[PDB]
């Protein structure tokens, strides 16, 4: 079976639609998500036209093997989609209506700059390669784009699922390709990060600052070094949920900055002890009293500066 | 092969049944479970009618390829089910009895609010899409719904496996869909959480309170900070077995609240030391004595309040 | 192809055999194991009978497609077995000898009560569903049941592989099922648990008891709290190799009991310090001296009681 | 279908091309990467020649089954590539133009000597085995070699994708093999290693050196041993992201060297304490003062020497 | 298609060869490795003989379906090999030359006694089952056994790939089986274990011995307990890379023995403190001075004894 022949010199328009049934497994490290959806295709094939009066039937059902079907592929998939044809219907004028249900692991880059307060635009790129007899061009049937109300992506809020209606037409190996961009806009449910990572991380930091109300070097060393090790455990925990980025994320910036605070608290604790041994406790008392104000104040201002640069 | 023709204007009724053979791998993080079951289907196709006198047999066996079979799909599966046809029996009136054995990874959301004392209703949604020639509607044969006595889901108790007998019939892409809800009610075996997470977590918390019977700042700092780090290890352990939820779980609430207790114990330990250095041990003694009662009392009342809000 | 016809009203006997080639991947958490074996089937088909004088041949080889073969399935498998037919031999009387090689992931529950000194009975349940024309019943050919001498299951000793010769015959969805139970008896190689978990766990416990020969609260607090944290690391290590059980395991019971010992050692260390501060060191000396005997004695007796309840 | 016949005694030239669509999952431990690309093949088959005047058509489309196609394989793949034929076009002279889209897990060794500041040359080796009737030789069509602009490999920068145009022609099992080398040059995005591993590791090292401004043995022991344990946690973290190499990596060398610094700081801390107890604090003061300069100076010079040997 | 008929009563000899293309994923825990190789087979089928004069052709190419091919299987594979036929060639006398490329996950036991200084002999067992018409026997064509020069097994050195030329002929389910043993001799690249596990483990052990030059119980307790916890972290790290063995490995023996050294150092530290409190520091000084020599001396001799028993 060959492609439908043109009346003039017009390309063949394959109208498309994607109806999401399931969204699952958004893997941040892999920058992938799994999708279960309906792919609907429609085009005119005059060779398939019939008279409903003469044939009796208003529509004709076909097996994929019996007719020409455009080879539609996904650009950003790991392996070719697992697809199962649901129906093929042909109106008297030869308008074919094809429907298949598929599943696919989609590869789509994520911007982690504002993590865990980030929003993403996931993409599903549909593509068709033209043949020598005909140039094939893709279109969007908006009445056939959508998602099931129950569609849930664990740890994310689905905002919208739309299609950029004008395809990106280009040459690849001296043949025309027509590409469509289906965009799934999502925003991360940041909630759990607050009681599990953010507040525990602040609590251990504030505990290290109790060393500014202590003259005991041994206890101070314990407070600052112990909490520093717990900070390292949180840094390791966070970086295991994320891929390695060539930029700084919001959480990464805070986590990094908090090390400087631990480092400066060790200097203070060291200086205090040194002065007391040198019989200068009055000078050490001045440094410790200033630290009580300076550490929370510089921490609050540094955080305002960071929140400003990132949001 | 086309669908069976109607006598009047009646939809074709495909009776269904699901008999569970195996339940395994309830993945809390993924919100999935694996199932191995029997899917039985039954419909009338009068085109398949036969006379046992003329044919010899009283029931005819068919290969799936030989006859029209309704395209029945699962809504909430990751990939299309692994299925193997066991039997296709046709009786003289044209009634077809179809039996297949399948295995599928089912995606079903879980409510972790009361974790690890939670119950869940797992769902298996069966669906059929109508054709232009006929509207296909699903029914439940209750005599064909059940589960093997040996069906065990590691770490869970299976309560019941029933079907909501009235299908959800609705429009989807200008065709009718008939959906059935099969519900597997389960409840978590909370037992192991007690000696492995809950009691160890309470023991280390009670150990931190021994600081209220000590005047040694160095020892108190070690007791409270060391046990706090062990609490962080339990928080990390717990959160690795759970997905990130946009709500607070019972365990999460307790784990979070216990940080406040560690934070306030550090303040007490700091205050006590400060007063002793300022030559006010009588005042410090009053605060430490009150803490001995206040900490267990507030811990018990806070826990009663939490158990009330969650149960 | 239809099933063989009966002479009288007798069921068709399908003689079975399982010869293990490989045993691997006993996953304790999943409660699964992987098997690579031979499945042999034997039944009589009179339609297939021939005279070896007239035909010349003593046996006839067949392709699966050419003859009727009973649909034999495994009950407790994750997915249907990956099978490859090795041979089909038909003798003059019509006795068919079928041989296939298969691989399957078998789901079989494990009793962890005596872990890591436990023995298990793994099961492979074979099943056949009867047809309308004939009732099919399973039998065991003992000469065709066995295992390769080289069959090794990493971390386990294989004791025996036998079959319960009488099938479980029962009705399921108004048809007869014939089920056979093939039992693989294994016992855990507990050896490695001794130098890697048990003895390290006892060493750190005995190290905490050195606090009974020390009057230094600061050092005592370090000894008891540090070793307690190492105990938590062993508890976490152990519980990651096991599924969550609605009962107590042997190791779990010991691990749990050892927490009580750490808790009571903290009370002793606290009491001793308190009395010394209250200028009562003679009383504290009496409690520490008793603890030196009481702690090992109660530890040994509690362990004897536990070993008795579990074995 | 047999291979095309030669005019003289010339080998059959199969022109090749690889156009990358997706690059993903560069697994450092496994030394593998996943690829989704176009494989284009072109050869002449005189048997397929036609007159475009007589046949009307300018090109002829074929199904793979209809014509002879060379068996082209990948050398360094885990399993055979998952391939789907896109097009087969035949010009009037008999020049066949074959295009397939494939996905493959490619096994390619990595040099970790300069990790995490390393560059790699990933290889995709194409091969063809000659037949008895004809010797098949591979060529590169440079116009059919390339990559999608959007091609991203998480944690890496793609520099170039080129082919070594001259094949490696060699005998293997008394038949000719023609092998082509497609090279994907990449360089690691080292950025994230700086705030997550390198700077945290230096901070804890500098914290241990504060012991050189302290006369408190107890505090010193805590500072040096605690930071040493945090170093061990970083060493373990790093070595889990890398395979075991029969050579030293850059990071490995630094991580190893830093242990010697911790070991010598423990000797210093021990010596100081010993002298103070022996009533020689003047001598200890001289050693501690020298260590304040010696430790950072030797650390800086040792690092210059290492950076020189590795870069 | 039936097997070739014998001239006399001679068995059918299938000559075999395995040429390794890729070796990868030697999983120590699973005791498996993945292989990508060529399997070549050769046998005589007189029914396939032709006159080169009459037919013109010197060799005849066949599709697997067209002729009888021996069912050759691998004994120690997880699942049946993924195989693709490269060529089937038939000389005029009827000698068939079959070549296929395959990939397989091979299950082969490993001896960890000398880990990480161990050598292994990996096995690939080829097998053929006899038929009633003929006894099929396997042979090795040594000119067709080998490996690609580029064959690399990450973390291992490949020494040789040879075949035990005489098959192990035996009865299995009343048919003769012909088995061949292909042996891949490898030796572990122990290098990385030295800077990553062995030297770090010795450094922390030597640090605990600095307690023998200290009279500070509090500091001693910190030194010995902190380093002991780091030893536990190394024990856990090592045992995660290895399966549980019913014997002691070299590393396991050293790791275990080092616990006894930590235990005895705690006794010494305890004894020293006890004597000082009892006003016997002269006696404690004698024990501490002896320990300075005794601990390194007993450590060196115990290690010589262990190296002797294991090598
Ligand atoms: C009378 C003192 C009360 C202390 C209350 C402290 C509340 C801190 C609120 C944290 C909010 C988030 C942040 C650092 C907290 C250190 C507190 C040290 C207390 C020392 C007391 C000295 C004795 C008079
Ligand atoms: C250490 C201190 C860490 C504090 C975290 C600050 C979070 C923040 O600043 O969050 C920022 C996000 C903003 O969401 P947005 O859509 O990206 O706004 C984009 C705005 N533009 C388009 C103008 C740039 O606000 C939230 O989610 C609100 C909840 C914050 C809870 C913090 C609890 C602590
Ligand atoms: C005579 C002292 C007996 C102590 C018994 C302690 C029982 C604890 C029961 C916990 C049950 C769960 C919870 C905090 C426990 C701290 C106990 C501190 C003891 C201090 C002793 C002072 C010297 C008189
Ligand atoms: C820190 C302290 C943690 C204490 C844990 C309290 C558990 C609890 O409150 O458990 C609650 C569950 C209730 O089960 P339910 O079916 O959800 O009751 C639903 C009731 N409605 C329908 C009326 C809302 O009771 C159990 O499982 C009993 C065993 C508890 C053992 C606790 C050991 C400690
Ligand atoms: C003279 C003292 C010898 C000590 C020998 C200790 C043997 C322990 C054997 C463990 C077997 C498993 C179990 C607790 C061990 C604590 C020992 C504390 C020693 C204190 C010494 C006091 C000074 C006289
Ligand atoms: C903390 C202290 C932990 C001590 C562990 C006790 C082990 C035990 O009691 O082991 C019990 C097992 C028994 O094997 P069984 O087949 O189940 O006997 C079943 C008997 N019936 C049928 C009569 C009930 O004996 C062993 O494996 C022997 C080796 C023990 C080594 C322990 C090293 C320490
Ligand atoms: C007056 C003292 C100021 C100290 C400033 C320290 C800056 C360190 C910069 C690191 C940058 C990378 C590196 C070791 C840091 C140890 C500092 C110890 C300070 C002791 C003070 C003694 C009292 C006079
Ligand atoms: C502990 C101290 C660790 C210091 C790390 C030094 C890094 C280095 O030396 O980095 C080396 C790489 C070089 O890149 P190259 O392409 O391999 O140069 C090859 C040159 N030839 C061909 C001449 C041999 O420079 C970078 O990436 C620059 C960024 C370094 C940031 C370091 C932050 C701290
Ligand atoms: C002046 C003392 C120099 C000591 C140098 C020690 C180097 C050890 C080399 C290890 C090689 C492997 C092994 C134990 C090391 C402990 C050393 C304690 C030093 C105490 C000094 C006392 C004050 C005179
Ligand atoms: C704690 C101390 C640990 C010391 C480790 C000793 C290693 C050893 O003894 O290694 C033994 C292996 C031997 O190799 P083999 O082939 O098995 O010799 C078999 C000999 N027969 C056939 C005679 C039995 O030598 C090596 O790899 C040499 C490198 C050792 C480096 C150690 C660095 C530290
Ligand atoms: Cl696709
Ligand atoms: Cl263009
Ligand atoms: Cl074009
Ligand atoms: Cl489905
Ligand atoms: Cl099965
Ligand atoms: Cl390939
Ligand atoms: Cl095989
Ligand atoms: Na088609
Ligand atoms: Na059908
Ligand atoms: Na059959
Ligand atoms: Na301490
Ligand atoms: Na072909
Ligand atoms: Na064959």
């Amino acid at each position: 079976v060959s492609p439908p022949p043109p009346i003039a010199d017009e390309p063949l328009t394959v109208n498309t639609g994607i109806y999401l049934i399931e969204c699952y497994s958004l893997d941040d490290k892999a920058e992938t998500f799994k999708v279960n959806a309906f792919l609907s295709l429609s085009w005119k094939d005059r060779r398939l036209a019939f008279d409903p009066v003469r044939s009796g039937v208003r529509v004709k059902t076909y097996e994929p093997e019996a007719i020409w079907i455009p080879e539609i592929r996904f650009v950003n998939v790991e392996n070719a989609r697992d697809a199962d044809v649901v129906d093929i219907s042909v109106s008297p004028d030869g308008t074919v209506q094809y429907l298949e249900r598929f599943s696919a692991r989609v590869l789509s880059p994520l911007d982690f700059r504002r993590y865990p307060f980030d929003s993403q635009t996931l993409h599903i790129y549909l593509i068709v390669r033209s043949v020598d007899t005909r140039n094939i061009v893709l279109a969007v049937d908006l009445e056939k784009v959508g998602k099931n109300d129950d569609v849930f992506l664990t740890g994310w809020d689905i905002e919208s699922f739309t299609a950029v209606v004008k395809p990106a037409n280009f040459a690849l190996e001296d043949r025309l390709e027509s590409k469509l961009d289906y965009q799934l806009r999502i925003s991360r449910q940041y909630f759990s990060y607050i009681p599990n990572i953010i507040l525990p991380m602040l609590f251990i930091l504030f505990i290290s600052w109790t060393a500014f109300w202590s003259t005991s070097y041994e206890a101070n060393v314990t407070l600052v070094v112990s909490t520093l090790i717990a900070h390292i455990a949180f840094n390791i925990l966070v970086e295991t949920n994320l891929p390695k980025t060539p930029y700084m994320t919001y959480t990464g910036a805070i986590i990094f900055m908090i090390y400087l605070f631990y480092f400066v608290a060790v200097i203070e604790v060291t200086v205090q002890q040194y002065l007391k041994v040198e019989s200068q406790p009055a000078r050490a008392a001045s440094i410790t009293r200033a630290s009580r104000i300076a550490f929370p104040v510089v921490f609050l201002l540094a955080n305002i500066i960071l929140a400003f640069l990132f949001f």
